[PDB]
């Protein structure tokens, strides 16, 4: 055999009551959907959010992508319209099976992808779309004041649950109250597919949910894994491709691959897939692996998602990048001590989450504080690293983004460490170094004391 289809992953139906809080319909569905990593919701059938475009004023840029199994391709890097766009697609697909496009069998498209990876004499190259929202891509959602009257079928779907533009902003959001330069995972990607094009093996930023929904066009087609299994899965990578796994010089230059789900399932890393079509969402689950490509001409919109479930596992994910050299997004601290300072006006719910979370904060800061004190150094500094940008408060060797504290020396100026590589800094002996904190522990007490308050 070539290709042996991955089972199917979960698939919801949600009743209208079900559906119309997406927070909870996402936590109920978790117990099943994280053994799986990804699974499919399809709406009530009369959830049909109006999409309107033209296809000639929607200019983009997409990326040339070859097919080849586990060579590498930078996670980010000729302009089309969307009509052009589309009429490329079509004839590309059609003049590839000799057929009209409705009429390739997906399970064809499958096999074909599969085969046409693994082959080194092929080298099929197609184009791959990715593209912020913005005033020059617009999200496929309804939004508000584009200085244009909307119908009344749009303003229907202004204030959904499941308009994507919405989701990071609702209460049980933790990115809610947050306002930081993180426009990238508040706000939501448009994908321009073709037959063919292809999203790499990837986890998302900070391990945070995807939602991600296909307005309209053929089917994308996916492979996930769940959270549990993200360590076998970059074991097999790393043995098969080892070159993808050497530290990058900054977060635009991640490596990712395609892999056959097969070799994953032959060394016991479980797999699921399932196709996408029109009108259905898939979603991904904290550090669910997922790759997959398109069945044609399509579009899709995701946003990266973050609840009171990820919130510990989003320290987790501080704490690996931390261990492998990696840059982070934001500072989990920092977005931490935001929901303490409007304790006041968080979910209930979300303000006992963050205390849980900032009593570990708390409890790690004064042990760090404790070793680096017994280190030899002594002066100490209040300082507001949330103002500095996230290029002039990264630890020297991690890389991480500080926020609660560092070590300066008035030797190397601007320089910092974290407090877990005080000895990285510089040569100079610690008795000339300063601790840069953002608050006293006595500062922190009470921020908790706020969100217990809250919380009841
Ligand atoms: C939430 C959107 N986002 C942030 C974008 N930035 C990293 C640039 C992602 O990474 C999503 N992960 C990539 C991806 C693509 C696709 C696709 N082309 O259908 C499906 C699943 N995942
Ligand atoms: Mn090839
Ligand atoms: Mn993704
Ligand atoms: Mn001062
Ligand atoms: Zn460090
Ligand atoms: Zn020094």
């Amino acid at each position: 055999s070539m290709f042996l289809p991955p089972p199917e992953c979960p698939v919801f139906e949600p009743s209208w009551e079900e559906f119309a809080d997406p927070f909870a319909f996402i936590h109920k569905i978790r117990p099943i959907a994280e053994q799986t990593g990804i699974c499919k919701v399809r709406p009530p059938p009369d959830w049909q959010p109006p999409f309107a475009c033209d296809v000639d004023k929607l200019h983009f840029t997409p990326r040339i992508q070859r097919l080849n199994e586990l060579e590498a391709q930078t996670r980010v890097k000729r302009d089309y319209t969307l009509r052009t766009f589309g009429e490329m697609a079509d004839a590309f697909k059609s003049d590839y099976f000799n057929m009209p496009v409705h009429m390739v069998p997906t399970e064809l498209v499958e096999k074909e992808f599969w085969r046409l990876v693994s082959t080194i004499e092929e080298d099929v190259t197609v184009e791959y779309g990715a593209d912020i929202a913005s005033k020059e891509f617009g999200s496929g959602f309804p939004v508000r004041d584009g200085k244009i009257k909307l119908s009344p079928e749009e303003e229907e779907y202004l204030d959904s649950g499941w308009n994507l533009n919405n989701m990071p902003v609702m209460e049980q959001s933790v990115l809610a109250h947050i306002t930081a330069d993180i426009c990238g995972m508040k706000l939501p990607w448009l994908y321009v597919g073709m037959c063919f094009s292809s999203f790499c093996w990837h986890i998302e930023d900070h391990w945070s949910y995807s939602i991600n929904y296909l307005h309209w066009g053929e089917p994308k087609t996916w492979y996930g894994v769940p959270g549990y299994a993200a360590e076998q899965l970059e074991n097999v990578m790393k043995k098969l491709a080892p070159e993808l796994f050497v530290s990058q010089p900054d977060l635009l230059h991640q490596l990712v691959t395609i892999m056959n789900p097969n070799t994953l399932m032959t060394h016991e890393v479980p797999v699921y897939r399932t196709n996408q079509c029109a009108g259905e969402f898939v979603i991904t689950f904290p550090r669910a692996y997922h790759s997959g490509f398109n069945q044609g001409f399509n579009f899709a919109e995701a946003v990266n998602f973050c609840t009171v479930d990820w919130l510990p596992l989003g320290r987790q994910c501080v704490e690996h990048y931390r261990l492998l050299h990696r840059y982070c997004v934001f500072s989990h601290d920092e977005m931490i001590c935001k929901m303490a300072s409007k304790a006041d006006v968080l979910d209930v719910v979300v303000a006992s989450t963050v205390q849980k979370d900032m009593a570990i904060m708390i409890e790690d800061e004064k042990a760090l504080r404790e070793t680096v004190r017994k280190l030899g150094v002594i002066d100490s500094e209040r300082m507001d690293f949330e103002l500095l940008p996230d290029d002039e408060r990264q630890c020297v060797k991690c890389k991480t983004t500080c926020f609660m504290s560092a070590i300066s020396c008035s030797c190397k100026p601007g320089l910092l460490v974290c407090l877990h590589h005080v000895k990285e800094l510089c040569s100079c002996p610690p008795y000339k170094y300063k601790l840069r904190y953002r608050y006293t522990l006595d500062d922190l007490y009470p921020m908790m004391n706020a969100l217990k308050l809250r919380a009841e």
